[PDB]
């Protein structure tokens, strides 16, 4: 369970806060906030489609991955660079459970930099801390 200590430890190191539970749950509630929170779905998407060896599992999701967050047409489309994208489109054709792993670096640096900042200084992380402190 996280403590206020913990909460506020994550402002100081985003890699602390991207492996606790508690810390991907809170920073999608706030990336929702600001509409960007695709960006910590795809990431989470890829993070499970890693752990898969069974062909047709990984077929099935790494199609699903490409439809929700690759595709320019889908909504929840990430923002990721045109070399990364073209060597996507080839695996894309025969999926393997590694081919987002170059675009998930991507995504995770582009919400170190970008989204993360903006959590730090917002409302809803001064809210979070204060909801778990016993005071
Ligand atoms: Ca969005
Ligand atoms: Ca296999």
């Amino acid at each position: 369970n996280p403590t206020a200590e913990e909460v506020l430890s994550w402002s100081q190191n985003f890699d602390k806060m991207m492996k606790a539970p508690a810390g991907r749950n809170l920073f999608r509630e706030f990336l929702r906030t600001e509409y960007s929170e695709e960006n910590l779905l795809f990431w989470l998407a890829c993070e499970d489609l890693k752990k898969e060896q069974n062909k047709k599992v990984i077929e099935e999701k790494a199609r699903m991955i490409y439809e929700d967050y690759i595709s320019i047409l889908s909504p929840k489309e990430v923002s990721l660079d045109s070399r990364v994208r073209e060597v996507i489109n080839r695996n894309l054709l025969d999926p393997n459970p590694h081919m987002y792993e170059d675009a998930q670096l991507q995504i995770y640096t582009l919400m170190h930099r970008d989204s993360f900042p903006r959590f730090l200084n917002s409302q809803i992380y001064k809210s979070f801390v204060e909801s778990t402190a016993g005071s």
